[PDB]
């Protein structure tokens, strides 16, 4: 029925940084949902509201963002007298009202917190678990548990090291299911903190932002031999698989790559995105690499194009995307890749990100959901990637609780499906043939 | 009203192994809660019950006490037909199902679980929130909002350093709120990863299991310092204290104490209890140093009674008492601390810890609600620490979800309360003067 409460609030996220947290009332109860930290700059993909305010926070504080949802946005929702199962009449009502292209007016986050919270109260409205009532929004029958990929290598400007690829992934696509895909990620990343200790000491095995381990490593190359390793220490060489996170635009530098990006700037190392594939080449062939994000910068399309037609493996778009339809038109035409990063913060709401999956989904695209590196204990996106049966998700590494936490939602969300639970295992890219 | 299932189910906690969740369903709903990492092993202490299976997760499965909720507790409990209020009769009857004295048989972790899913159910029994629910088990009618312990720098046993003692925290006593106390917290916590940073480079920023810094350094002087610049450049020099985990007992050796453990072995540099002693009055005096939890060793009564006598500060126990009655009996009869810290799981039931807690307060002590180095996304103890109006707990830095869910939920306890809200501040120690 009608929406009678919105109240929103600051909390922490899990860098101790303030971000947006709703809680929205029906007939049925509370409702509550946080958003993830995102960017209040970029072009293309929609921007937080920050307060700007450098004694608070140091101008991280999102006071703004949740006075306009308790002052300007409550009051229109209540009034719509809309129910709260009509997500797309809710989202696309809180659209017109910001605006604005990029959702500025409100922030992003302010309109997103206001979705997510309506998409719960809607799912209980509908007496459907919240991963169902996503799956009846996207037009969808058959749920699929995904194959999680967890972070256990960072490097870039992620980490102190000199490792310029962003993120070293494993994917347990060899799994019985996805709790013991939890089992084979989770023994694989004690192992791999053992192997990280025995080679390059105790105070190598402290975590980053989104868990996994930072040791001071030059080239990607022992990276990927140090994931090897401790897969195959733990006895998973062929039910586990390395995915990777590159993020190339941080490293672009006079139109070639530095991989040496920690340095005093020397033309001496960089190389051509040409030379930049070899490299990936032998990392497909000497590793079992099955995916890879941002292999190029998100402007250099030439090199993107050129390289998914000539590899087989998945190739995802994290920056040149920024899970923005338009932007992905593009890329289907120019084919620079296969799968999409749906960060729904970038979009700015549950509707637009449904849209923009189901978008790349009918063109024969993978889609990835993914998190963000400043995430809070909601646990949103994991009902989401069982909804949009998307069949690969990125939350983390099995360590610290704003990753786990959506991990073990979606061991209880298996559970609960019981025998109509489907592991999506070797179809990750395309689970709809399951 | 009655119980209608209990249905228990293995999760990952933190660092990404397992421990138990526990769902129990009234005509209300569902009531969810989940254990942090206790201690499979000890003499006072109560038991976790791990499986032991080196082949599943390196023996670290809890499948076994999921099984004692789900095949023994769990029809008891219903069977009784005993009302969800009636935590003392429920948490009674499965201290005599499990039989012994430490929980070692059905494990700590299995029979705390159903304990504290039995009080949220409790208090929607009573129509109650949690922590107002928890107040009328322990006989409180004014609650208080305690003075956050922020962990920000970490040596000891679970850290690569060569820094001796365990942790240094932060206390914001004289914040105006919580949700100031959280600001405060938050911006002398980044603060600091600048400094440190700076001083050892950028390698020098992960965290550990807590969300704290571990940078290698020697001197737990140094340490100090540390903290104290990074307090004056956030310009809280006023209002921010220092409390200090020496966990003594990790570097209690033969009858002296190794200040330089985690290194060559070499008895020359063993000091005395008198000698650690007299270096903690030189901190006292030199830092704003107000609180050290286990300055000696967990048997080492005689150096506690006479550190205690000749000082002013906050003594805490942790090994000393381990949450045990008995320990905590001894302890204070003979003036070893003025302080305990409370650990939930130690104990393995809701009843019993708000029983140590009276315990402690009747005798003027202070209590410190504490977490665990594995904790999840539940939040039970948020609502603790202000149903036993304790004024003070320690649950992590500013970093890592698992512990800013407490912190998060503590401030949405605060602005319930409204306006009948009081901060501890000062008061952390004796708050009932407020
Ligand atoms: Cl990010
Ligand atoms: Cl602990
Ligand atoms: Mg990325
Ligand atoms: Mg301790």
């Amino acid at each position: 029925m009608s929406i009678e409460k919105i109240w929103a609030r600051e909390i922490l996220d899990s860098r101790g940084n303030p971000t947006v947290e709703v809680d929205l009332y029906t007939a049925k109860g509370l409702f509550r949902a946080a958003v993830p930290s995102g960017a209040s700059t970029g072009i293309y993909e929609a921007l937080e509201l920050r307060d700007g305010d450098k004694q608070r926070y140091l101008g991280k504080g999102v006071l703004k963002a949740v006075d306009h949802i308790n002052s300007t946005i409550a009051p229109a929702l209540i009034s719509s007298g809309l129910s709260v199962v009509e997500q797309e009449k809710l989202d696309n009502l809180m659209l017109e009202l910001d605006g604005t292209e990029n959702k500025s007016k409100f922030g992003a986050n302010a309109i997103l917190g206001v979705s997510l919270a309506v998409c719960k109260a809607g799912a209980a409205e509908r007496e459907l678990p919240l991963y169902r009532h996503i799956a009846q929004l996207a037009g969808n029958s058959d749920l699929i548990l995904p194959v999680p990929a967890f972070n256990v290598i960072n490097g870039g400007s992620h980490a102190g090291n000199k490792l310029a690829m962003q993120e070293f992934m494993i994917l347990p696509v060899g799994a019985e299911s996805f709790r013991d895909a939890m089992r084979l990620g989770a023994e694989v990343y004690h192992t791999l903190k053992g192997v990280i200790k025995d080679k390059y000491g105790k105070d190598a095995t402290n975590v980053g932002d989104e868990g996994g381990f930072a040791p001071n490593i030059l080239e990607n190359s022992e990276a990927l031999e140090l994931v090897k390793e401790a897969i195959d220490k733990a006895g998973y060489t062929e039910k586990i698989v390395i995915g990777m996170d590159v993020a190339a635009s941080e490293f672009y530098r006079d139109g070639k790559y530095d991989l040496d990006f920690k340095s005093p700037t020397d033309p001496s190392r960089y190389i051509t995105g040409d030379q930049l594939g070899a490299l990936y080449q032998d990392f497909v062939r000497d590793y079992p690499v099955v995916s890879i994000e941002d292999p190029f910068d998100q402007d250099d399309w030439a090199a993107w194009s050129k390289f998914t037609a000539n590899v087989g493996i998945q190739i995802v778009g994290d920056d040149l995307t920024v899970t923005n339809p338009k932007r992905i038109e593009r890329a289907v035409e120019e084919k620079a890749c296969n799968c999409l990063l749906l960060k729904v913060n970038q979009i700015g709401s549950v509707t637009e990100a449904i849209q923009a999956c189901k978008l790349a989904q009918e063109n024969g695209w993978g889609v990835m959901v993914s998190h963000r590196s400043g995430e809070t204990e909601d646990t949103f996106i994991a009902d989401l990637v069982v909804g949009l049966c998307t069949g690969q998700i990125k939350t983390g590494a099995p360590c610290r609780s704003e990753r786990l936490a959506k991990y073990n939602q979606l061991m209880r969300i298996e559970e609960e499906l019981g025998d109509e639970a489907r592991f999506a295992g070797h179809n990750f890219r395309n689970p709809s043939v399951l």
